[PDB]
């Protein structure tokens, strides 16, 4: 999921 992906990658990179 696109979304998910984002959301994920949001969080990770601070």
């Amino acid at each position: 999921g696109i979304l998910d992906a984002i959301k994920a990658i949001a969080k990770a990179a601070g």
